[PDB]
């Protein structure tokens, strides 16, 4: 029986200003009892109503995830949120807590690229974004075009991996069509990160030329 | 407990022409008694002598691995190798099999990029490589300078993800130093793939400039 507690996405925190936290509970061998997920703050202030979802998996195990809406100001000013997990036939109560980092920070470096022509695909182009040397690993990536954010499904971002020096890197990939760049030849890759200043974002544009 | 069985890397398979497979056994509860890893083929032909290895991790976990060398021709022609795992404290043994993935083939497209100078850090640059539109997902990636292969610890390659089409993509990152590019400002990103004509390889060169 595992219990994980994740922090809000930077996008939800700093752009949409509606953060949430998710308490994920994985139970290898469940008795199908009533696992209770109670939320609480360190200050004693009340918590908003949380969503809950249970799902049986193919490998014979139940996952319970509860998502708790959190206040923007509250998180940014350093509130500690706790997920208490309880089950009748379980030795003790698992307790996971989360809060905004007070350890080392580093803004990300962003670099945007556009692939050259490849024989037999002159209408297609792949744009790629390197984002590196940032910490913590919490980061959100968006692609913009005509000053407008494209749907998330359009692009693909890799999992945060450690760099050799310090911090993390991720790559983001976005396929684009001739129509797009001929309409306007400028695509922005934007990273959202708490260590970034002054507004928690760092973005870079690239063109197909 | 959980067991994993990998396939041979394209490099070992096609370039060194001495492929091996590994049966990894992760034991979260190190109990007394020797764990058994027995090898076999689907055809029922003799397997070569394998290598057993044991080591305890920092998180109180035991890691036992057995590596079996396999034949080049044998693997390509579609042999299935098999690893039967037997722990002292378990009734039914765990079995894992591996074999050459079979589907349509596609050659990889390689693209290689160099970052511009980031404020402050002038004595180093990051090189990026995008390798996309290939299948199956198996692919080796290596960096070279002066026709000399750099150590694997120097670069970092992401796990193969699905593209919007029908192929897979992978990124690879390598930090270089001022002493290296001033000696010879050219770096090769080389990918080894089954469908990579003409000699199982595709590469592309890049410069810091
Ligand atoms: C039967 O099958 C189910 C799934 O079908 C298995 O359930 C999975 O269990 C694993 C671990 O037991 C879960 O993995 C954990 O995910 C956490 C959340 O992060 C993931 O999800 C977010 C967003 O969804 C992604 O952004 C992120 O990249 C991850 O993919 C991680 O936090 C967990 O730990 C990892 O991160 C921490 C740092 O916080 C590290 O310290 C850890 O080392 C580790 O890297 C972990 O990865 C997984 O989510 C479960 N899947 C589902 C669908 O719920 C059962 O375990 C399996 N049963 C058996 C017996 O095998
Ligand atoms: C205590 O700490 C140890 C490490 O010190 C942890 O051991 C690791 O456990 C995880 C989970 O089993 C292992 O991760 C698995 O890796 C497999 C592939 O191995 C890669 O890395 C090795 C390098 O040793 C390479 O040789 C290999 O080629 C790979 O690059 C994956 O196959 C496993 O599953 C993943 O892939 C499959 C696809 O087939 C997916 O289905 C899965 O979803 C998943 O993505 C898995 O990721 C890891 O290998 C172990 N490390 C070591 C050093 O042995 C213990 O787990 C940890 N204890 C606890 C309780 O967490």
């Amino acid at each position: 029986v595992s219990a994980y507690l994740s922090r809000p996405s930077p996008f939800d925190l700093f752009i949409r200003k509606s953060p949430t936290i998710t308490c994920l509970v994985v139970d290898l061998a469940p008795s199908k009892g009533t696992v209770q997920l109670t939320w609480s703050r360190a200050s004693g202030k009340p918590v908003q109503h949380s969503t809950r979802k249970e799902e049986k998996q193919r490998n014979g195990t139940l996952t319970v995830t509860s998502t708790l809406p959190v206040g923007t100001r509250d998180w940014i000013e350093g509130e500690t949120y706790q997920c208490r997990v309880t089950h009748p036939h379980l030795p003790r109560a698992l307790m996971r807590s989360t809060t905004k980092t007070s350890g080392p920070r580093a803004a990300p470096e962003v670099y945007a690229f556009a692939t050259p022509e490849w024989p037999g695909s002159r209408d297609k182009r792949t744009l790629a974004c390197l984002i590196q040397n940032f910490m913590p690993e919490d980061i959100s990536v968006q692609w913009l075009h005509n000053e407008v954010q494209l749907p998330d499904a359009r692009h693909s971002t890799t999992q945060p991996r450690k760099t050799k020096g310090s911090g993390f890197f991720v790559f983001s990939r976005l396929e684009v069509t001739r129509a797009e760049w001929e309409q306007k030849d400028e695509f922005i890759c934007r990273a959202v990160h708490e260590a970034a200043s002054p507004s928690q974002t760092v973005q870079r544009a690239v063109s197909v030329n």
